[PDB]
């Protein structure tokens, strides 16, 4: 790849939505899900990513019309419950 001074800026926001796939910042690779790529790979929460590219408004991880863009209104960065209730 290259990840020697320069990594894969995924150009400036406001269209890093595209065609149902978000691009990644930093890599360059697109998907539906950030969030999860973002903790796997680059780790840490989708917030506190987004202060290293400065990204305004928050700007959503998750695919453009996921839950209302706006983590279905409520319930912060991280996890409800660590446990998977109900089937």
């Amino acid at each position: 790849a290259v990840n020697v001074e320069k990594q894969k800026p995924a150009v400036s926001v406001r269209k890093s939505v595209q065609d149902d796939h978000i691009v990644c910042l930093e890599c360059g690779g697109s998907f539906k899900s950030l969030k999860r790529h973002l903790t796997t790979h680059h780790s840490m929460t989708p917030e506190e990513y987004r202060e290293k590219w400065d990204l305004p408004v928050d700007y959503p991880m998750v695919a453009p019309a996921y839950a209302e863009a706006r983590s279905r209104l409520a319930k912060e960065m991280g996890l409800g419950q660590r446990r998977k209730a109900n089937r």
